[PDB]
DNA sequence: CCCGGACCTGTGACAAATTGCCCTCAGACGG
DNA sequence: GGCCGTCTGAGGGCAATTTGTCACAGGTCCG
């Protein structure tokens, strides 16, 4: 199945995208890499890749596409818009898109890799972000261990403000996304909290492959 | 000493958003 | 040649779940 590769700078960028937008973003990076920034998406293929009907595929593409407007990406810092022209459809079932050509060197560079089947059943976009960050440290055999700082997670993944309260961070982000990864990917993941005084400061992730 | 106060945790409620489903009808194509 | 039946997808919706927010119960240590 398709092997996604991406620069760590994208793995670690600050941005806010939905699941459907992130799904589309994987094919663009795939299209770009197999070679101006102009990409294309076919409704009937998207539906087959992600096990959707044509109707619901059309809905996902149309709404993802119109929600890119105004979205910006920050590399730590430097900000860019993802698109420099609205999307548009020349043919029935076909969409054409214009990625900011200045984003090319950030996609292709110190890199992150995974096959697309690893991520296509994850639902929560923050769990997609976390799984991409763990892959960045994965070893050939399939295991790894990394300590991520809580403030950096909140900035990079652009978590909403109520997750600055640690019990809400635990309940609605960490536990849920560790549970998805363990149920929906081939990775088996555990973690432990690092503290300093009363504040919890980092999360230490260990994982191996099934 | 005990207190009020500034920290921390977890849970019950409720509001806002997202999920996979369902139904309609015209476009593109070929037999 | 040209009409029509089928495969698509572009629309309009839905209720059941999940995600985002905040009040209050309950712990510690400080001055
Ligand atoms: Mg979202
Ligand atoms: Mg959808
Ligand atoms: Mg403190
Ligand atoms: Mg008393
Ligand atoms: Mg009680
Ligand atoms: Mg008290």
């Amino acid at each position: 199945s398709p092997r996604i590769v991406q620069s760590n700078d994208l793995t670690e960028a600050a941005y806010s995208l939905s699941r459907d937008q992130k799904r589309m973003l994987y094919l663009f990076v795939d299209q770009i890499r197999k070679s101006d920034g102009i990409c294309e998406i076919h409704v009937a293929k998207y539906a087959e890749i992600f096990g959707l009907t044509s109707a619901e595929a059309s809905k996902d593409i149309r709404q993802a596409l119109k929600s890119f407007a105004g979205k910006e990406v920050v590399f730590y810092y430097e900000s860019f818009p993802w698109f420099i022209k609205p999307a548009h459809s020349p043919s029935r079932g076909l969409y054409s898109v214009h990625i900011n050509p200045y984003l090319i060197p950030f996609f292709i560079g110190r890199f992150t890799q995974f096959r697309l089947s690893e991520t296509k059943e994850i639902t929560n976009p923050y769990a997609m972000r976390l799984y991409e960050s763990l892959c960045q440290y994965r070893k050939p055999d399939g295991s790894g261990i990394v300590s991520l700082k809580i403030d950096w997670i909140i900035e990079r993944y652009q978590l909403p403000q109520s997750y600055q309260r640690m019990p809400d961070f635990r309940r609605r982000f960490l536990q849920v996304c560790v549970n998805e990864i363990n149920s929906r990917t081939p990775m088996r993941l555990s973690y432990i909290e690092k503290k300093k005084g009363r504040q919890t400061t980092h999360i230490v992730f260990s994982f191996r492959d099934i």
